């Protein structure tokens, strides 16, 4: 969409300039038809960004969970420091 | 987004009704709709910004985990004696 | 710029009071150069947060690629596993 | 069993420096029984390092299982990996 | 192992034997009995010895996998000025 | 020593021999000394062993002590949790 924001934005200036040098109802109907049509793209374009966020925070969230079970879990890790309080004291 | 959507009807409305009757009322109107359109987008984007600003404090943690997943230095520095100290007794 | 963006609405509201107070031809054009400007700062403003988006892409893709070599290599894995294994036959 | 390792030994020397100074079968015969005795002591030392050696490679064995399961295991790798093209293509 | 715990066995019977009738022959069968008894204390010893051995090296293969589970230092460097990077754009 | 063992056994086996040749008191006595002196080091290798297999465990005990603190810390785990129920918020 950032293509179409550059060029319907690029639109919308020369329609003022037009605007600027001879102004007339159908120039300024034409101007905020031209408008209209860019804030729609403006629109779309925060559409696509508010998504792309959505989908950010649900990889930073597995990512999360992810770094949640790196460690070695406490029901392993239990087991072996029993294991050596029994060899230390055999020991 | 919800408001987004709909000052972008309520916008494309008038402008049909303005391209139907136009007049100086109606490009008034339509420039107040407008107005009210753009008010809106700065407020999305403001809060988008605001969620980016967010998102890249919450990759900053992940960062930070990241960097203590590893074993110290301090204690990796340890065991590699204690293996140097055993393999020196046992030969 | 956010801050260019606040104050190219605020100028542009000022100008909405006005037409709507004396609405003149001058007036409309003037507002809609107003509009043009304001619409000019909210693509930038666009343009940044997309390139913002983006390297927030690429972090989290660095992030990920360090996930992936944050366990013991399988080639580390496999030569335990096996010392493991003649050290229970020899002592049985 | 190292406590009576070491007495289980000097006893014996006693009966050594004893048995060269007066010589005598009922001395060598007393002899032997003490040899028999620290032996026998020897060998249930032998059986507890034996069986603390089968503790230690239990416990190593453990260790192992946990590294394998520190990292991020391959299901999840793979989801975030995906969900990072499909945000890659859209963005 | 069980070489050791019989070796003893045979050991003990004669130790009796000798001490019901003591006699040259049976001193020195004795002594030939204890002799072969060491020697397998002996191999019991080297046999320990080796797996002790093996049981460092497993050790230094452990220690060398948690010297590699962090992060490299590398690829850490990367991401936090990708982070510094953006936090300055974004503000 | 693992060497002064290997040899105090084959000079163990020699005196046997002789003796077994030419049995007499003086032989016998002089086996039974080499006897003791054999289990003398018998029980030093034990000693050792018995030190080795102390360090081993202290070892095995920092490596345990190295898993324990591989993963990330959960005051770290908790942040990062809320932070994503924040912005889950806002972003909705």
């Amino acid at each position: 969409h950032m293509g179409d924001l550059k060029y319907s934005l690029e639109r919308l200036r020369e329609i003022l300039e037009r605007l600027e040098e001879n102004p007339s109802e159908k120039q300024i109907v034409e101007a905020i038809r031209a408008i209209v049509e860019n804030n729609a793209q403006i629109v779309e374009a925060i559409r696509a960004i508010v998504e792309n966020n959505a989908q950010i925070v649900e990889n930073n969230r597995a990512i999360i969970e992810a770094l949640e079970a790196i460690g070695v879990d406490q029901k392993i890790l239990e087991e072996m420091k029993k294991q050596l309080k029994d060899l230390k004291r055999s020991l």
